[PDB]
């Protein structure tokens, strides 16, 4: 049959927000396991944790000082064991981040390449004389800047696409690629099952690292992904790691053209088994990365099929409304609003468990919680705004106001407000003070609440997964978009063995009368949101609620 990755339905846990045991404000590995039961009877197959690794945390746990040891703020390495154990013991699976592209410049590895030019660390990383008295050439960092920097104690540069603190590890050098295996393993023999492979298009490095040319400083993004040893690397790693393990793999794919993303998930082609992309997430991003930009349905209709389509009949993708980089799902897709919070919400959860991928609930959506009310530029602890104040306040573009008014909007803080477990204070996430606040509306949308209300916006999520899990045309069947130019009504069909399902939902805040596609019928309503009465058998038409949604078998 299909491998198990492609039925499975994945949960992301951002452990800093999920669940705190001990006070100190912070959430950790013992609380993730406490709530085991509670993601099991989610129906949640496995769990993507974020980075767990020993770090210095200068960008969020991705600047990995050691990666055979964890982060000392979510618990001890026993800790992570007794997690695996439970994981087991519920038949759940972890996967995890993997940030192999650079490492921390604490990593040992690092402190020992850059002591000498003669030593067996140096080429772990990419060092090399500067050229004309600047850096060895023009190219720039992601995070601003040259993406050279000079260490005085040898008189070199070292690479880092990223920050100035995560030197970039050199793939090119077998004894490093050897390192990484060997890590990896350490993980999957204690386990693990799942990886995530972070900005994993940039691996391979440019020989001889010539200047960009002018066209390719506007999107050196691009040009990054186009290392001519990538996918020989990622096809080395499957035989060396992969192919001894039943775990699944997932490459975080960006900068590069949408049309290379099936070199990385082609399954004939042995690289990574799925990937993760950003076109949707991003669809109403502003280029300045802070605004948003006007979209209808039949955007975010039209970006889903060109990703799908791109995946094609060897690829696999994941799919997801939300993560821990963007603003709250039912906000950013759905009417966050009171009238509309919980039925919008349940819309997008039949939409997330009935794309065609692996799909991924971010922690707390099952919940529907929403963006957080910013009240002061002074309440984001997102170290992007700071720098969005630096460019465009400080240089006059912008008022603090009208920064303030976006970046509330669009803020990756948004979805790391504490997860919101019940009613007590900071809605029971922490006995301490929580390190990022909670929001007030924690008192109306938490855990306790839902999960004892059959009609909660939980429930409706348990309720789709549990459908999902019973019917295999809405994992592994085809997907066809009955209309991409709708902007009212998305409407799609799964089919798989013979069995064609079709999915309707209304994005509009407003009745709307949605005929089938002339000949098809409904055969049965497997489910329904905001519907007072399912269509009767032989439908051949349906009349939606605002934000109806549902999932039908045709005849
Ligand atoms: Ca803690």
């Amino acid at each position: 049959g299909a491998p198990w990755w492609k039925s499975a339905v994945f949960y992301q846990v951002y452990p800093r927000s999920f669940k705190d045991t001990n006070g100190d404000g912070i959430g950790d590995f013992k609380g993730l396991t406490e709530k085991l039961d509670y993601l099991k009877g989610l129906g949640i197959d496995a769990i993507w944790i974020n980075p767990h690794y020993a770090s210095p945390n200068t960008d969020n746990g991705y600047d990995i000082s050691d990666y055979r040891e964890v982060m000392k703020e979510y618990g001890t390495m026993e800790d992570f064991d007794r997690l695996m154990a439970e994981l087991k013991k519920r038949g759940m699976r972890l996967m995890v981040d993997v940030v192999i592209n650079h490492s921390s410049d604490q990593h040992e590895w690092f402190k020992s390449s850059r002591a000498s030019k003669d030593n067996p660390y140096r080429d772990y990383y990419f060092w090399r004389d500067g050229k004309d008295g600047h850096e060895p050439n023009n190219y720039p960092s992601f995070f601003g800047g040259s993406a050279w920097e000079k260490d005085p104690v040898t008189g070199q540069y070292y690479l880092h696409y990223f920050g100035r603190q995560q030197p970039d590890l050199n793939w090119d050098t077998p004894k490093l690629r050897e390192e990484l295996y060997a890590m990896l393993r350490f993980w999957l023999d204690k386990g693990v099952s799942g990886m995530r492979f972070d900005t994993v298009a940039t691996y391979s490095k440019t020989p001889g690292f010539p200047d960009l040319t002018p066209e390719q400083m506007k999107n050196f993004a691009e040009a990054y992904t186009q290392g001519p040893n990538l996918h020989r690397y990622l096809q080395e790693m499957h035989e060396k790691v992969f192919d001894h393990y039943d775990a699944v793999t997932a490459g975080e794919i960006f900068g590069a053209p949408l049309n290379q993303v099936p070199l990385f998930i082609d399954s004939r082609r042995k690289e990574l088994d799925m990937a993760f992309t950003f076109d949707l997430i991003c669809y109403d991003r502003a280029l300045d990365r802070w605004h948003t930009i006007p979209r209808t349905l039949a955007d975010f209709r039209q970006t889903i099929d060109k990703v799908d389509a791109i995946a094609g009949e060897y690829g696999w993708n994941t799919f997801f409304l939300g993560n821990h980089d963007n603003p709250r799902a039912v906000s950013h897709f759905g009417d966050d609003r009171p009238q509309w919070r919980e039925a919008s919400a349940k819309a997008l959860a039949t939409v997330t468990l009935t794309q065609r991928g692996t799909p991924f609930i971010f922690q707390g959506d099952e919940l529907g919680m929403t963006n957080y009310p910013f009240k002061t530029l002074q309440d984001f602890d997102d170290i992007e705004v700071k720098g969005f104040f630096q460019d465009y306040v400080e240089t006059g573009k912008a008022t603090a106001e009208e920064l303030l008014t976006n970046v509330a909007l669009t803020s990756r803080d948004n979805a790391r407000t504490p997860f919101q477990w019940d009613d007590s204070a900071n809605a029971g996430f922490t006995t301490g003070k929580p390190w990022l606040k909670v929001n007030p509306n924690y008192t109306e949308i938490n855990a306790a609440r839902e999960i004892g209300d059959p009609k909660s916006v939980y429930s409706f999520y348990r309720n789709l997964i549990s459908i999902r899990h019973e019917t295999p045309a809405l994992s592994t069947g085809s997907y066809r978009d009955i209309d991409p130019s709708n902007a009212d009504v998305y409407a799609y069909t799964r089919s798989q063995d013979g069995e064609t399902y079709l999915v309707v939902v209304n994005f509009k805040a407003e009745p709307r009368s949605f005929t089938l596609p002339d000949g098809m019928h409904i055969a049965e309503t497997l489910i329904e949101s905001s519907s007072p009465a399912a269509p009767a058998a032989g439908a051949a038409s349906l009349e939606l609620q605002p934000w109806q949604s549902g999932i039908y078998k045709v005849k």
